[PDB]
């Protein structure tokens, strides 16, 4: 199926971009969003989690307190193990589920922030969300609970603005009005059509 990477770091507001494409039809595959779905209120995942680490690990809406079990981990690095083995293969398969269940042209695949792989591998075009290094910096603050300092080391940690916009083929700066950027996504939505297109019609 026709791929679509949407990349940018952090702080760049691309999951509002996601959310966008969304709303036109297009199936998004995100990591991010994939992994709290396994662990979702209800979930056996959730349950064996709770019942290991105990009933703290979910908060009153019935959802993980992710806090918790962070701090579970980081008290007890060989509980990381455990943890990926049991939610990495819920990961794999609901993420096969999802791009298998997709009846849109395109997807878009939501890059993650560290990337262990060429786009170029899985993406037949690459899209980056680009903002000032400052925009960055103030929304993780913001979003994040974390310090200045912080948001400067850990965008010293991914690639950088110049690299990422360089290997683009296109670019969505998320800045501005809000219609203007939804604009700029369905101007973007045309022309991933045409190629998903161009790519079936081959
Ligand atoms: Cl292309």
């Amino acid at each position: 199926t026709y791929t679509v990477a949407l990349t940018g770091g952090i702080g760049s507001g691309k999951s509002t971009v996601a959310d966008e494409f969304a709303h036109l039809g297009v199936t998004v595959i995100d990591a991010d969003i994939i992994a709290r779905q396994v662990v979702e209120p209800g979930t056996p995942a959730l349950l064996a989690i709770a019942e290991r680490f105990g009933p703290q690990m979910i908060n009153d809406d019935g959802s993980l307190n992710r806090r918790r079990l962070r701090e579970r981990i980081f008290a007890h690095s060989e509980d990381k193990a455990w943890l990926n083995a049991l939610l990495h293969p819920l990961i794999q398969q609901e993420t096969r589920r999802q791009m298998q269940a997709s009846t849109s042209p395109y997807l878009l695949w939501v890059v993650p922030l560290l990337v262990e792989n060429r786009l170029t591998d899985k993406a037949d075009r690459i899209l980056v969300v680009d903002v000032p290094k400052e925009t960055q910096i103030e929304r993780t603050i913001r979003r994040d609970g974390v310090s200045r300092e912080h948001a400067e080391h850990i965008l010293a940690a991914q690639a950088t603005r110049e690299q990422r916009l360089a290997a683009a083929d296109d670019v969505i700066e998320n800045m501005g009005s809000a219609d203007a950027v939804a604009s700029h996504v369905a101007r973007l939505h045309d022309k991933y059509l045409m190629l998903a297109s161009q790519a079936a019609s081959q």
